[PDB]
């Protein structure tokens, strides 16, 4: 519905241009699922959070293998201000299985990066996360995808030894909104055999979301 509505692949163009797009598995795969990433051997792990001119988390870089890769639990390795809502957050209990609208949503996940020293890789950083619908930021149904289910595939080849370049790029619609429509995310890994370029619509099939105000409007 709002994933392939007009007003949607308008923003998505807006966002990236000439670009190719399909919406396939519930996402948007982009360039034919192609990404100018290079991952090169002389690059280093690392995790780059920027934030653009608005104040709003923007394009997250990083080079990902076994040496910043976190294998511990979250309330072991981090110590979140519980307080602290990222732009636009406005929670809602929901009629489906999340039973809530929004996650914290992360732009680098923290099993991915969050060995990586100086780097706050709690539900916190203001830089690297974003009021992101339950069903974006979790989803593994490989027909119906979210967020989860591509840094997934990013884990599993990090747990293959491979070494995989990544980024993550929150898309806004204009300069005014608080909250991301969607999420891009782009991954190539040093032998090939990971590649992908997508963007994860910031949608849940129970409500529809101002993304100027993050508020909330249930079905
Ligand atoms: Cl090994
Ligand atoms: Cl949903
Ligand atoms: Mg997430």
């Amino acid at each position: 519905s709002v994933d392939t509505s007009q007003e949607f692949q308008n923003n998505l163009k807006n966002a990236i241009g000439n670009l190719p797009f399909q919406y396939v598995n519930g996402i948007y795969e982009l360039n034919n699922n192609q990404t100018n990433l290079n991952a090169d051997v002389n690059v280093k792990a690392y995790v780059q959070n920027t934030i653009d001119n608005q104040q709003r988390p923007s394009t997250a870089n990083a080079m990902l293998d076994r040496t910043i890769r976190q294998y511990q639990n979250r309330r072991d390795t981090t110590l979140p201000d519980a307080n602290w809502k990222p732009l636009g957050w406005h929670q809602v209990a929901t009629n489906d299985h999340y039973g809530h609208a929004v996650d914290k949503g992360a732009l680098i996940a923290y099993a991915l990066a969050g060995n990586f020293k100086g780097w706050d890789a709690s539900v916190s950083n203001p830089q690297n996360v974003v009021t992101q619908t339950a069903h974006s930021n979790q989803s593994n149904q490989k027909i119906n995808r979210g967020q989860n289910y591509y840094e997934s595939l990013v884990r599993k080849a990090v747990d293959q030894n491979k070494r995989v370049r990544y980024r993550v790029t929150p898309l806004y619609r204009n300069d005014t909104d608080l909250v991301p429509f969607a999420m891009h995310l782009e991954a190539k890994s040093q032998d090939g055999t990971l590649e992908f370029n997508v963007a994860i619509p910031n949608t849940q099939a129970s409500y529809t979301m101002d993304y100027a105000t993050g508020e909330i409007t249930l079905n």
